[PDB]
């Protein structure tokens, strides 16, 4: 019968123009990728947020991570912006000053 194992494809860009605070957001999740725990990525703008629970990821995987954000910030545009990194209670939030 068989069965075909996971698949991998190459994503062969990042989203290089938003990507500045974004890759400094990457510079956190490739940092914490060496234990690879409970990292939850949560986006609060205005008064819409965004929770991404990733535990146990690849680095294609956590790109994608930031790569949402740009779409938050693209939709929004706002000040009021909160990129709010968790890994195994450990938080920090990233805001435009």
């Amino acid at each position: 019968m068989g069965h075909h194992h996971h698949h991998h494809e190459n994503l062969y860009f990042q989203s290089h123009m938003t990507d500045e605070l974004l890759e400094r957001l990457r510079q956190l999740f490739e940092e914490l990728h060496e234990r690879g725990t409970e990292i939850v990525v949560e986006v609060h703008i205005n008064g819409e947020r965004d929770e991404i629970r990733v535990r146990n990821i690849s680095k294609e995987e956590l790109k994608k991570l930031l790569e949402r954000i740009r779409e938050k910030i693209e939709r929004e545009g706002s000040s009021e912006v909160e990129v709010n990194v968790h890994s195994g209670g450990q938080t920090w939030t990233f805001n435009e000053k």
